[PDB]
């Protein structure tokens, strides 16, 4: 994560979810 923003469609990455 960003932290933990994270994997359920927000910030997971910078390319998968949004971000």
């Amino acid at each position: 994560x960003s932290g933990w923003v994270c994997x359920l469609x927000i910030e997971c990455g910078x390319v998968i979810c949004a971000c």
